[PDB]
């Protein structure tokens, strides 16, 4: 029954900057449902720490350093995948950045370079992937979005610009390379509770989290994972061009008032 | 006089980018007529001569300038003249901006890089300079052009609708930001302009546009001064970080079928 099929036993699956946090509970998650997976970062460190920790999860991982923004180094990356793993037939757009500046004090080298990684980047992986998932006619496209592809905030303007971005690049994509049963589809992810924010659960900030938020929790990075196996997966092959929000409800709601 | 409908902008600098011909100059004239005094840019000193011919031919002094948008320095030579020979830029309409129609996964990353840097990156940039004298005054209008590709993708053009995605999301952003300084940032969303270039269209094409559209016409150029000017008016001072779809209903309709 392929329309229930949640497996991803055999796929090759590229997340990008997957040597912690998301993109390694995501990679993780792929590998546990049978995928092969990669990931890349930015130096032979983060990749070797990556790797390690793949391995002690007992995955053995393919990892590579690259520069998502260096097409020339992407498409040296997706061709050595081919030719050691497989044809690429996953790819999660996970690896970014964010600044937090004042948008009228940001220098224009800054706003540019958070765009260059968080949006320019994306279409470089993307379209270095597509030929071989055009010829296969197969292939998913995930990008990490953000509720800052639906709402501004001060300080993140370029992270806003750049998520906005990406969010119509989905809809393009799935546009452009549908007929080729590509479909490319986004996650959203709502406050994810990572080790670097604990001390805003150990609080002012945490009773605003969990005020705005329906579920009345942070998330699990580990709660994207669900989601991102169903948009991997055969499952999910009529679901195309589309931002999956996993959020617990934030942005369906206008909050909690005292 | 009454306030909440005053749709005049006596007095009000108005710079609109790229205003040497189109919508921009259509706008611009519209701005004029309302009492703003207007300024725009264009990219070579020739278009600014026949922009500026083309105002004084319509009973309309304005200020033209060479600049490109994408060079911060030169914007800020251009928003500093400006300040001294007309006054603080009180209006700003990002309008300048190009399009490219190349299948995405042979686009190069050169050219999605430049779509993407004139027409969200170049926004920004001019933005940032005006922001500094609205802050001050507390009054400000930032009128971004955004497009039906803010919200759906075509083939050829994701480097455009990435742009336009991120354009929406930065008026959003600017909105959030600056919105406590009583500054306004909004989008106008044009949908089928009937321009001299889309002369050839008008025949098959004309026969989509006018399924498409629930107005069943293209529209004028004409018709997005009167949104415009109720942007930049003191009329909609409570919209902010709102894209105003001009589109004779297209993006509200699932369109004709056979």
């Amino acid at each position: 029954n392929q329309f229930l099929n949640f497996s991803l036993e055999g796929k090759v699956a590229l997340v990008t900057g997957a040597s912690y946090g998301i993109g390694f509970a995501i990679a993780s998650a792929f590998a546990e449902q049978g995928a092969k997976v990669c990931f890349n970062d930015i130096n032979q460190e983060l990749v070797d720490k990556g790797m390690a920790a793949y391995a002690a999860k007992g995955i053995k991982a393919h990892g590579y350093v690259c520069d998502v923004t260096d097409e020339p180094a992407v498409q040296a990356m997706v061709a050595t995948i081919a030719k050691e793993v497989g044809t690429i037939d996953i790819l999660v757009n996970n690896a970014g950045i964010i600044r937090r500046v004042p948008m009228h004090e940001m220098d224009a080298a800054d706003f540019r370079r958070v765009i260059d990684i968080d949006l320019n980047a994306p279409f470089i992986v993307a379209k270095a992937v597509l030929p071989a998932m055009m010829e296969k006619r197969a292939g998913k496209i995930i990008n990490i979005c953000s509720m800052m592809s639906e709402l501004g905030r001060e300080t993140v303007s370029a992270y806003a610009a750049a998520k906005g971005g990406l969010k119509m690049l989905t809809r393009n994509i799935c546009s452009e390379y549908g007929e080729y049963n590509i479909q490319c589809n986004g996650i959203g992810p709502g406050y994810i509770a990572t080790p670097q924010t604990a001390p805003l659960r150990e609080h002012p900030f945490d009773s605003f989290i969990c005020a705005k938020t329906p579920a009345g929790r942070w998330l699990d990075p580990e709660e994207l994972t669900g989601p991102a196996v169903f948009l991997a997966s055969e499952a999910s092959n009529a679901v195309n061009g589309h931002i999956l929000y996993v959020d617990g409800g934030i942005l369906a709601y206008i909050g909690k008032q005292p």
